[PDB]
């Protein structure tokens, strides 16, 4: 289901009535109504302050034997109102009927009748006031926008190919810009013979670490505060192996660290995992993970002790930076931090690698909704010694 928040009607008032008041549209009662006799007379509904509203609902008197022309106009003021649907009853229900339009700013909605099918009287039994389907939308036009540094990464794609300069690039198919602007997208589809990427390798659209001037790679310790915070949201997994790692601590492999501590998703398990077992045990962070939920998390690294922190309430950033962090730890039993190992050779990585490939999805490879995606809000790292 898509998500319809429904605002509380306050008050309401009307040009006319003949005893079946104005309030009767809101007490959920079928049986008592609002009238007015003629063409032009209006019931006006108020919320209280002004809201997003796209959706306007109304139950008619005699809604199933008859029709009802009617037009509906939304402003913050009652003389300020702008017209914004118009048209006809269904005839064919006594229940809510739908009426949608273009998103407008309103606190208050007016019902305009212009009589119905029989006769010039305006009745109606129910009314409500609706957005029908969350982070505030934005000015980014380019993924670089997103960044707070954008000399401070390099991108690896799907197709095996890099990008080590990406200030200024356009959006791609593989790293864009969302709808509402406030976001990059790093999308991996599944795909045979993707450029130079093996069939049996997986698959990523993710950011690597690289110094604060982009001349190269970077590399740090497990000694001193080193932090990663990202608010993202997981928005697609592969059909067949519904796997997918987003942020992540890498070290060398041939020191058997290789991809320390990262934040993995399968099917509704969201775990952090730790060179896939080799160092500790997968530890779950959710059992319940919805697609498409926005959460923070941190990475956090002090002197080879790593902390993680997750939060779906939006407020890690705020109490991390005021200090008050501590209750959005994910304890391992007894333990503040999930691990402690010291190892060199240390970098982040941001973004989507989704764990799949055409040899995993066979048949389903290079269907249009085989892909991983990730959807990062913000983020930051930090480095101290
Ligand atoms: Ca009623
Ligand atoms: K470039």
């Amino acid at each position: 289901h898509k998500v319809h928040m429904q605002y509380d009607i306050v008050a309401v008032t009307a040009s006319a009535h003949d005893g079946n008041l104005p309030e009767n549209t809101i007490d959920g009662n079928l049986s008592t109504r609002w009238s007015a006799n003629g063409s032009g007379q209006y019931i006006t509904f108020d919320l209280g302050s002004a809201k997003t509203v796209n959706q306007v609902k109304a139950a008619w008197y005699n809604g199933d034997s008859r029709t009802s022309g009617f037009s509906i106009s939304l402003g913050s003021d009652p003389a300020s109102l702008t017209e914004v649907y118009s048209g006809t009853s269904s005839g064919q229900t006594n229940a809510l009927e739908s009426y949608s339009f273009t998103a407008t700013t309103a606190r208050y909605i007016r019902i305009t009748g212009f009589g119905n099918s029989s006769n010039t009287w305006n009745s109606i039994t129910e009314v409500a006031i609706f957005h029908a389907g969350e982070e505030a939308p934005g000015t980014a036009q380019i993924p670089s926008d997103l960044m707070s540094n954008c000399n401070q990464w390099k991108i690896t794609y799907p197709d095996g190919s890099e990008d080590k300069t990406l200030c200024g690039e356009a959006n791609n198919e593989y790293w864009f810009v969302n709808e509402d602007k406030n976001a990059m997208v790093f999308r991996a589809p599944i795909r045979s013979n993707n450029g130079t990427t093996p069939n049996s390798s997986y698959v990523r659209s993710e950011l690597r670490e690289r110094k604060e001037d982009g001349s190269a790679d970077i590399y740090w310790t497990t000694t001193g505060t080193h932090v990663v915070y990202v608010k993202q949201a997981i928005t697609q997994l592969p059909i067949v192996k519904d796997h997918l790692v987003a942020t992540q601590i890498h070290g060398d492999k041939s020191a058997g660290i290789d991809d320390a501590m990262v934040m993995r998703l399968e099917g509704n398990h969201l775990f952090a995992s730790f060179n896939g077992g080799k160092l500790r045990s997968d530890l779950t962070i959710k059992t319940n993970y919805n697609l498409g939920t926005v959460h923070e998390v941190i990475f956090e690294v002090i002197n080879g002790k790593h902390y993680l922190y997750y939060s779906e309430d939006g407020k890690l950033a705020e109490a991390y930076a005021n200090g008050s962090a501590a209750a959005y730890l994910i304890k391992d039993g007894g333990n503040d931090y999930v691990m402690d190992l010291n190892y060199d050779q240390s970098y982040f990585k941001i973004g989507n690698y989704t764990q799949s490939n055409s040899e995993k999805e066979g048949s389903y490879t290079g269907d249009p909704n085989n892909y991983g995606e990730v959807v990062v809000y913000d983020y930051f790292v930090s480095h101290q010694h």
